[PDB]
This record gives structure tokens, C-alpha cells and sequence, in this order.
């Protein structure tokens, strides 16, 4: 009786990642966890590049809800959820989880005194500290 | 009442994920899950990208038992893993899951069509999926 499994994918740009400042977001709208990787470019493999990694922490979701961006909607992205078998619709929850995320990397980045861009060495780390903070204890 | 919060993490060479075929394997000895990341080469910082990404999916754990090679022993590693809070010892799970997870890799490479080396641009989907595998339905 639990939660449908039901998740909400977005991209965010967030240049203090740069070069490969465009996050993609999912949020598990059962739980409310979050994955986030981050790409050079908004492409239809980022966004399966993406939910591969977010199936390997989370499980295989029965849908995703996204917008209708191209990356979406392509016959690539298409395609690669129905050899899934993960039904697809064309958002609150992501866009929640999106600010909460570039506020977590903000503050983490000035913690640590990168007041502009992260340093390439110490993105992977620092993007997995955000997405630690916004789902565990 | 549940099991303790202890991983077990270990270095495993995996040449069908070449040139990144350094896979570094935590299992969660409480769920039985499993988290792998790939790596060119096994230094202190390849085992410390890889617990953040551990912690990431996870949470933070109270300990990691890992055996006595450089990469685990170095100052540090002693550091980073200070800097967590987390309780450092120097693993029959972790052995099981090296195993389990080259098993995995080889079956869905081979289902794949790649009898050899994985190409690259293939790697992280399939290490992706065999990680799913492993962990959930």
C-alpha cells in the first residue's frame, strides 16, 4: 500500500559545476530521494546515461514524469525507457528538488572557499556530499 | 535493533571495463547492497571518489573494513575518512560481491554481443545495470 513508483527527472544548469554544469535531477516521489549526475550537455544519452545510474541506486521505477524538452521526447529517450519497460508522461517535486540542490552545492562550494567555480578535482565529491545531505541523516 | 552500519569495500581488476577497469566494490554488510564505481588506476583518491559516491547512495556509514593495500592504509585515506566521522578496519561479503558483480558484468556484456572488452561508450550503462541487478528487483 505503500507509494507509487513514481519518479520526476529534470535538467538544471548549475555553472559551478562547469564544465559539466548541466545536472540531471530525479526525485523519487515515494521516498522524496534524490539522484543527480552531472553532463557536459543536455542530450537524449545524458538523459539515459542518467536514469541508468539513478535504476542502479533506486530501483527500476514503473514511470517518470519529465517535460516535453527534446531530450525527452526524442525516439532515442523514447526507445531506451520502453526497452526499460518504464511507462513515460509529459513537476513540483523536481523543481523543489532542483533548488535544494544548487543551494546545497552553493553552500558546500563556499565552505570549502570556492566562492565561483568548483574545481574540476573536487566536483564528483562535493556533488555526491549534496545529494548525501539531501537524502540521509 | 537492525544490523550494524559496517561496509566492507575492496579493489577488484575487471579488464572487460577497460581502460577504467579498476572496479571499486562496497557491499553494505547490513542489506547486502552493493555500490561500484570505475577507475583507471587504484590510488587513495580512486577509494575515496568511490566512498563518496557510497555515501551518496547509502548514507554514512559508522565503519569500513577494508584489507591493509596503500590505497586504504595511506595518510590520506586515514584523513578522508577521519573527516566522515567514519571508523576505519583492516571480508568474505566483499569477496562474494567481486564475484557476483564480474558474473554479472560478463553475462550482460556477452548478452550485449561484446564477447571481449566492453566498448567504451557502453561501460557505464552496463556497470549501471549490473549494479541494478544485483541490488533489486
Amino acid at each position: 500500500l505503500g507509494p507509487l513508483q513514481i519518479w520526476q527527472t529534470d535538467f538544471t544548469l548549475e555553472p559551478r559545476m562547469a564544465p559539466r554544469s548541466w545536472l540531471a535531477v530525479t526525485v523519487d516521489t515515494a521516498s522524496s530521494a534524490i539522484v543527480v549526475t552531472q553532463h557536459g550537455r543536455v542530450t537524449s544519452v545524458a538523459a539515459q546515461h542518467h536514469w541508468a545510474t539513478a535504476i542502479a541506486v533506486l530501483g527500476r521505477p514503473k514511470a517518470i514524469k519529465t517535460d516535453n524538452g527534446s531530450c525527452f521526447t526524442s525516439k532515442s529517450t523514447r526507445e531506451w525507457l520502453a526497452r526499460w519497460g518504464i511507462a513515460h508522461t509529459t513537476q513540483a517535486m523536481v523543481e523543489r528538488a532542483n533548488r535544494l540542490l544548487k543551494d546545497k552545492i552553493r553552500v558546500l562550494a563556499e565552505g570549502d572557499g570556492f566562492m565561483k567555480r568548483i574545481p574540476t578535482s573536487k566536483q564528483g565529491e562535493l556533488l555526491a556530499k549534496a545529494m548525501y545531505a539531501l537524502n540521509h541523516f
